[PDB]
């Protein structure tokens, strides 16, 4: 009795009874899996569909194919010929998009306003139905992803996954190379007369049919209006009734088993990754047997297999479980990362492994312990909180694949029977003659002879030897490891508070003392049992210099290396905890189930200040906190970039280089005298806002306070002794340059920034609409026709009450000239406002209204808007719906004179400071420019500039 | 066979062999004694008469009469009858007068350019030869005076001095009432039908008489030039043959003696006066029998009376010694100040002081102490820093009445018999039966009956009990005091070191390190054996909060309270140090012989580096300290102005409030805790000039560093790492008001900044310039003509690299009006300035110009300018020259320009603050002022604007 277009309608789809959203699920005629979100609340709809194909089934010849399929289909189709037709319909109307490949899921989605789903979805239909594949666009296209893979190809975490692949079975389609880039894609398809766009089509045709798409769909609009709507659009996409691609057989044969890795590193890490080659578990997944051992063998704290490792001073932290692999094959990983001492004994910290493993396997599956697991994830999915939309739907989609219409969403989360036999069965795989071994550090460069040839990785492969294998084999039983106690942060109290009658709709200082101001609110709207506590702790003794910086950081670092074991539990249970130095003192949250907070906190705060360092720990952070220093000349361009900006523009900040410097001199005695000190005088702000009372909140503040002062005997600090950073600000028509190099990447990195002012409604929002403008035109001028490289980014950049434009871009290009294009793109972007409509014009006003509006859909989320204004010092909760109203009076005049007073060449208030991090090695018309100022010290550069005021709170 | 109008001539002066000055000294025939001082290369020149008469010849019935005439002469005379033409005559001269009064002299003095040494000496010698009295200014300048009387009339200091006086015989001209006021000298005249015109003239024509005045002049003229210009002009100052005032009655007999009295104080001090009549021991000077009492019993340190009623924790400080009363009458006097215990013990300490006493007469005078005074007075003369000329020839002028003019400049240094029986005649005087005790405390406050008339001071007077004063003569012989040990600071090595071949003209830096930076300049024009150390130990822990700025001073206070008795015999020769606590940490300077100055530096910061702190004397300094900052509120209103304009203007300050408040929190342990933090990590800037070489200067500099090291364990401060205050930038057309109340004085005190801009050589000298060219139109305007008070100051004001106009007033009337009154000069010097001859005008810049380049006189002031240039990083050494050079090249439309730019009431670049302190109860035309912003919290206030970058270095 359905629609002739629908095979079958699920309409019991279990969902959490906390979840309002209504939900339907159907089965096209022509195989298109379905779920339909009916949500009359949300701001933003949204959808994805998710092809199950991917690289998997790339070519041999033309690897990187499904990939380059990918970015093509957002670049036109027949209805749509438009090559931005599809993004810029999206930015128009408050809207994003993104996709992804992987080796079997190709995954696109978006969000969108509410009132502009059919639209939205009618472009993005297209896609499915007539793509372009147009040869202008083929050749540009291709460079963005050659581009996005040299992103990646000083990332250690993609070299060794392409390197993973590249040493296994060759002939195994999970050995081929993903990514793709000019070469795969364009070079070699020319010399061998491969016409690369006869393949996308071929590869659209064979591939891209209805019964291998699944589909989600989020909108206001009810659930039969979603069905016709869904129906009317994907009904007719064409069933080619092609076979779901599957690989049996595993990847790693035995000539691949007992293997050993030497692997050198681009950033110097210390790394041991231990692999087993298991079978497909995905069947199993209502027991699933790969986390009751991932859980066991990952697990941390006391008694586990990491406590030890980390006893032994060879290990810092450990992930064990399962990893995904492909229909027909999966793996299971135990990867630690090494202390200098670990680097040393590499073979008996695998030998301790199989320790822990023979104890499971003489103790047998432990009935308890699957349902511990098994309750917690019930609790965790009844509780959910309430997700973005983009997400959401992308999510779905790739879970339709997998699971019964009605089981889709508590698929994963909702386990059933215990199953020992199915644990059992994989444990027999956890053996030393099923395992691969890489060991990745910096001691093995110059002495590799082997390059992988996607990522040019160094590297060296062994056997393990036979005398070693026994060994591991013969492990015995350490009576040192034993089994997780039970968690009694397992929450039991999920009554929801009735709202107090003050409630007030946005936190509410409800203490105001010389050691304490406290914001509070009681949740009005999501009325889950869960709270969010942060406080900031205020001292001078945190950030005074490089070195009591550097000795705030590492108390921090081992007062949470010393609370792991015990938090874990805590962890595992929906209860986690954050804690870091920040530049006025440090910073302290708490989140997850209200129920055992206090419990967390108490001990959070009472090991603060009871703290007794051991000397080894602390050697072991040192080391790492050298090396993390260090470290960051391997990260990418664009970040060094930001990075240096921020501390330029800051009246205070100690670099990395500083900071390295005044490491050594930190002692363990130095540290042992810093702590009391640091803790001897504070002030402290803090939010506590969820499931909780007036009286709950004021509680959990004095107990804190009452802890330290029992403890580290603090005392008060005046708020109004308290210094706090101002920004630097740049004079009229200056243009300063600050140029480092980049050590490991062949792209530069560059950020250009133009200083408006101090943020205040009406420039704020002069800011915002003049960027909501400009970020599609941005993305589609810089990177699609330009093609300057795969990183190119517009948009606000805020910091210490100030505000401007920021464009951020990594490209194989040099500095002088990615400024010339973004200069030139400025020209371009006036005219295009002159020359718009008031009707394109209101758009971008609406556009932007409703990415302001759009509220939080989770406690989290909502606590972290209001943080920002406490943190900030501006307390201006009611922001979004104040500056909202500003941004609708504008007109588009108020944006020409805004550009032309702060923006243009010869604006009589440019502000301009770029940062140029340069590459290793190192059209419209673009304006002439000044001759930059260079500053060659940031100190002398701030010294000799005025600095902003303090933005005034409300 | 000399000029007929001069009696006699000494040609033999005797001088100290190191003093290039030539001099001649002469006797006029009409009795006036002459002092000629002959230096070729003085920068301006210099006279100063002084008339043997004072208060103490006043009529009865006219009190202040002789004051009131000193001011009246500047006032005009017949032959030049403008009322300030003296004054504008110096000021557009580079020069400057000034006069006082006291019991027995009138001293009038100026300097002036050296190339108009005639001109101002003929304008002035007609002050005492034909001066005008005139009506309009009598009524006018009585003001002043009266002012004057209400500035010290809540001066503690003057209280007491006043009130000593009304407490002896009242028959005695000592009881006089010697300042004057607007009753005494108009309105009981006035009721009485007396002419205080006719008074001044009697007086001025019975009394200033050639045989009573005795005259100084330093010019560069030669002798010879200078005796013709002294007599041309001197010479027909009428002799009057009045007989020289003399006292011999002791103005204390006997019903005045055994006297206490209990007085009341503005101020919260503890003090106690202990004073005895003597004869006048003016005659038996080259002896001096009262100083080498007054340097045992005023002894500091090892045995010392002071050591003891140290111990006892009874008093601080003390102070012995004779003191001057006027011809034939002297007193002997003992005063220390009482900590909380002392208040109690009064009749103790008094016992304490007569044992000293006795100690002395069993004991009987000292050949060898005699002796050393004696040596070291010599080592004095000899090496006595070169004078600035104002100071030099009013002192001269005063010392020609005493003694011969070959041993006018010798005379009060020179010893020559040890005279035993004087020391014995003396000391019979320092009995029980002849003391007068003094008691100032609060705890006396509405239990007195007496009021002094003239200060209103509050007190009581009762008789020393029998029984009490017994006791004191039955003070017997306390074995803990005894005699000074010998002088081991004597310096002994005078040796002027060779000028360096590679000595450099101005302080190079010889030394550049992490923890040390070093200027260093070999004296190249003095030499004298002296050298000047100085020291800025750079700690961020000084200055981080309120606590640890109230914690560094009483750490130097204590330190300074641990060194005294040691350092004590350095001070009495000649070898002097400072410590201090700076917002970047703290100060330490050393001068004087350069001999020793290695044994006293060695042992200050060994001391630093090791100290322990005595228990008694922190609860004790503590104590005081607490006071000090009380006591804040009971100095003069002008000061509250421009302390507060100080704390407003920089970015981090904590005022006297904050200090009060976190003092509390300091304790003994925390303060010891501070002590290693604070001396942990430091940077040293150092300025070390004079007689040393580079060699000696780093071998000081590496004991100070290598010192610290080994007993505080300091290390390096990077100076990068060090923050600088900023200072404020107001807003463009900006006037803001902070208002405070005074809660002690009648006076209100008002401190108006016109912020310009940030120093240069073009700012500085516009700024100068202005200020040269109103100096005294300001004082002529707002005090002689509106008298709007004693204090009408104005000129440039300069901090942290920035720098303005200021203007300061006490007065009886409101801030408003005197905002008002200022304003309406402004505007005043502006039509003034347009309606100036280029000729006035180049006398101003040339005025100016001689005032910048007017070179130190001695090492100290060099050394201090060079400091200046240390301390504010500019390290502008030749600045001098630069600045003067510009200045001649500023027109008449620079200044004007700059007027209307930066001063002018519309001004577009205006930057007005005010401080106006209220007093404890609250014409040409003045423009319409715009309605201030008042400032109600420092600290928001400050947050809310910009800040200034900080000076360039050269
Ligand atoms: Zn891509
Ligand atoms: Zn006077």
């Amino acid at each position: 009795m359905n629609n002739p277009a629908i095979q079958r309608i699920e309409d019991h789809i279990v969902k959490s009874p906390e979840d309002k959203r209504e939900y339907r699920g159907l089965e096209l005629a022509n195989g298109i899996k379905v779920l339909l979100i009916s949500d009359p609340t949300t701001d933003k709809s949204s959808a994805a569909l998710d092809v199950h194909i991917g690289s998997l089934s790339d070519p041999p010849n033309i690897p990187g194919l499904s990939h380059f399929c990918e970015h093509m289909l957002f670049l036109g189709t027949k209805k749509y010929p438009k090559e931005n037709e599809y993004s810029q319909f999206l930015s128009e109307h408050a809207g994003s998009s993104n996709a992804f490949t992987s080796g079997e899921h190709t995954n696109y989605y978006f969000d969108v306003s509410h009132e502009h789903l059919e639209g939205a979805l009618d472009r993005f239909a297209q896609f499915f139905l007539c793509p372009l594949f147009d040869a202008s666009c083929k050749d540009r296209e291709v460079n963005a992803v050659d581009s996005e893979h040299e992103k990646n190809v000083m990332n250690d975490a993609w070299r060794l996954f392409q390197l993973e692949k590249a040493t296994g079975n060759p002939k195994h389609p999970f050995s081929k190379f993903g990514t793709g880039n000019k070469y795969t894609l364009e070079t070699r398809p020319n010399q061998e007369g491969i016409d690369v766009r006869e393949e996308l089509l071929k590869f659209h045709s064979t591939y891209y049919s209805s019964n291998l798409m699944a589909i989600c769909v989020l909108g206001r609009e009810s659930l039969d209006d979603l069905t016709n709507l869904v129906v009317k659009l994907f009904s007719e996409v064409e069933n080619k009734n092609v076979p779901l691609p599957e690989f049996p057989e595993h990847p790693f044969q035995e000539e691949h088993l007992k293997q050993l890795y030497k692997i050198v590193p681009i950033k110097d890490i210390r790394n041991l990754y231990v692999t087993f080659p298991i079978p497909d578990l995905q069947q199993y997944y209502k027991s699933n047997p790969g986390h009751y051992l991932g859980h066991l063998i990952g697990h941390e704290g006391p008694g586990s297999l990491l406590s030890e490792l980390k006893s032994k001073g060879w290990v810092n932290t450990l992930v064990g479980g399962q990893k995904e692999g492909a229909r027909g094959f999966m793996f299971f990983i135990i990867n630690v990362d090494l202390t200098e001492e670990g680097l040393l004994h590499v073979e008996d910290i695998i030998l301790h492994m199989f320790q822990y493993i023979q104890k499971l396997r003489a103790e047998g599956p432990q009935e308890w312990v699957f349902q511990e697991c098994k309750d917690l994830n019930a609790v965790a999915f009844r509780f959910k909180d309430k997700e973005r939309p983009r997400g959401y739907t992308s999510k779905i989609a790739g879970k339709l694949h997998y699971y019964p219409l009605n089981g889709v969403l508590t698929a994963e989360y909702l386990l059933e029977e215990f199953r020992p036999d199915l644990i059992d069965m994989v444990l027999d795989k956890l053996r030393p003659e099923n395992v691969r071994v890489a060991i990745v550090s910096k001691s093995f460069e110059g002495k590799t002879d082997r390059t992988e040839q996607w990522y040019g990785t160094q590297y060296k492969q062994e056997a393990i030897p036979e005398d070693v294998i026994q060994k591991w084999q013969n492990a015995d039983l350490n009576g040192k490891f034993k089994l997780p106690t039970k968690n009694e942060f397992i929450p039991t109290n999920f009554e929801i508070l009735a709202l107090e009658k003050d409630a007030t709709p946005y936190p509410a200082l409800i203490k105001d003392t010389a050691m304490s101001k406290l914001w509070f609110k009681q949740d009005d709207k999501f009325f889950l049992p869960k709270a969010c506590l942060n406080f900031e702790f205020f001292s001078p003794f945190a950030y005074v210099d490089p070195l009591h910086c550097n000795m705030a950081y590492l108390y921090l670092e081992l007062l949470k290396d010393s609370l792991n074991e015990y938090a874990y539990a805590a962890e595992l249970a929906g209860l986690s905890y954050d804690l870091q130095n920040t530049i006025y003192g440090m910073y302290l949250s708490v989140k997850g189930y209200n129920d055992k907070q206090p419990i967390l906190l108490k001990k959070i705060t009472e090991k603060m200040a009871t703290f007794e360092i051991d000397k080894k720990r602390f050697e072991i952070i040192k080391e790492a906190y050298m090396r993390s220093l260090n470290n960051f000349r391997a990260e990418q361009p664009h970040q060094h970039a930001m990075y240096y900006l921020r501390l330029l523009m800051t009246e205070v900040a100690w670099t990395k280089d500083e900071l390295k410097e005044a490491l050594d001199d930190v002692t363990l005695p130095r540290l042992k005298a810093f702590i009391p000190q640091l803790l001897s005088r504070l002030h402290i702000e803090a939010l506590l806002h969820g499931n909780i009372t007036k009286q709950a909140a004021l509680g959990v503040m004095q107990m804190v306070e009452d802890t330290l002062i029992e403890h580290a005997h603090t005392k008060p600090l005046l708020p109004s002794q308290l210094v706090r950073y101002r920004e630097v600000q740049l004079p009229d028509r200056g243009w300063f340059v600050y140029q480092r190099r980049n050590e490991v990447h062949n792209n530069c990195g560059i950020e250009i920034y133009y200083q408006t002012d101090m943020q205040s409604t009406s420039e704020n929002m002069f800011l915002e609409l003049f960027c909501q403008i400009i970020s599609e035109p941005c993305f589609n001028t810089l990177r699609t026709k330009e093609q300057l490289g795969y990183i190119v980014f517009s948009g606000p950049r805020r910091a210490n009450g100030i505000q401007g434009l920021r464009f951020i871009i990594q490209s194989e290009k040099p500095p002088h000239y990615l400024e010339s294009r973004v200069e030139a793109f400025l020209i371009t972007m006036e005219k295009a406002i002159e020359d718009m409509t008031e009707e394109a014009f209101q758009k971008h006003i609406q556009a932007l209204a409703i990415r302001r509006l759009d509220k939080p859909k989770k406690l989290s989320a909502e606590c972290a808007k209001y943080w920002g204004e406490i943190i900030s010092q501006q307390y201006n909760y009611d922001r979004d719906n104040i500056e909202v109203a500003y941004l609708k009076t504008l007109s588009k005049d108020d944006i020409i004179k805004f550009y032309k007073e702060m923006l243009a060449v010869d604006a009589p208030r440019r502000h301009k400071v770029s940062v140029h991090v340069l590459a290793r090695e190192m059209l419209s018309e673009a304006p002439p420019l000044p001759q930059p100022e260079v500053i060659h010290n940031m100190t002398e550069f701030k010294r000799g500039l005025p600095l902003f005021p303090l933005v005034k709170p409300h």
